[PDB]
């Protein structure tokens, strides 16, 4: 029961697995493959992409996991639905986003997110959240249709309530909250809180791509002009905790109604204080109002 497929074209790297464009015999597909040591990364993405309650427009569509057998032992294999546009980090890179692109993405980016964040089902049945824990626009995948999901759940935790206290600051330092930066978290909303800030850098990059503003800058990823390339978590503290730094909301940016609201959202959703950020639900409440 080995579906048919052929690796074309190796598309993603990270810390876990490296994606590829491949066949189906839908013929294109993603192959998110990972070595037997990282069999737990897998294995908490599969249980995600498994769980009946996660499938979302918002979230990326699972076909099946695998095992595959190679000469060199066992592989791990997660086959997804493929978007051909990329993550939203070389999507925005690439591309001048209107304001009618960045109204879709955000409202995607909010949706999926609230979709993950809640303890409940649509038809209203109870669910246990799950937390990112790794939001970034490298983890999210730009639609034809100019939509995100959501796909990397490697680092992912289940909002289980018997989590002990040793179950840190896992994930990407560029995008980690200042409680997280400052090792100062408890709340179970603690976790939810932390992907909002996320999140908020995340509109932040959609926002600086966006050509309502006026004159755009090239692409750079948040705290660019700050911090190195590949930025510690030392270096992140003394930017997002000591000196309070976000990334830069010229004043001009302002001046467009829509990028005014979309700043003041995502601004809400950066605060020091993870009590004084917007829900993902609020965010995309406010995204519909536009």
């Amino acid at each position: 029961e080995l579906l048919p497929i052929e690796l074309d074209t190796l598309v993603g790297k990270g810390r876990f697995a490296e994606v590829y464009k491949a066949k189906l015999k839908f013929e294109t597909v993603a192959v998110k493959i990972f070595p037997y040591e990282e069999y737990a990364s897998w294995k908490t993405e599969k249980d995600i992409f498994s769980d009946i309650n996660l499938k979302h427009e918002n979230i990326l569509q699972f076909l099946t996991a695998e095992e595959r057998k190679t000469e060199l032992g066992k592989q791990y294999w997660l086959i997804t639905a493929f978007h051909a546009k990329g993550n939203l980090q070389e999507y925005l890179t690439r591309h001048v986003i209107s304001w009618e692109d960045l109204r879709k993405l955000g409202s995607s980016l909010a949706r999926g997110i609230a979709h993950l964040h809640s303890d409940h089902t649509p038809c209203g049945r109870p669910k246990m959240p799950i937390v990112h824990r790794d939001l970034k626009s490298s983890n999210i995948l730009v639609k034809n249709d100019l939509t995100c999901c959501l796909c990397d759940f490697g680092l992912s935790l289940r909002l289980d309530p018997t989590l002990s206290v040793d179950d840190g600051q896992v994930g990407t330092a560029r995008y980690m909250a200042p409680e997280v930066l400052a090792s100062a978290m408890n709340n179970v909303e603690s976790f939810k809180q932390t992907d909002v800030y996320s999140m908020a850098l995340v509109l932040w990059e959609m926002t600086s791509r966006c050509n309502a503003v006026g004159e755009v800058k090239d692409y750079e990823p948040p705290f660019g002009s700050k911090v190195r390339e590949h930025p510690c978590v030392a270096s992140m503290a003394d930017n997002v905790l000591a000196d309070a730094g976000r990334p830069e909301i010229p004043s001009f940016w302002l001046n467009h109604q829509g990028i005014q609201m979309v700043c003041e959202t995502l601004t809400e959703c950066w605060d020091h204080d993870p009590e004084a950020r917007l829900t993902a639900q609020c965010v995309a409440e406010r995204f519909s109002e536009l």
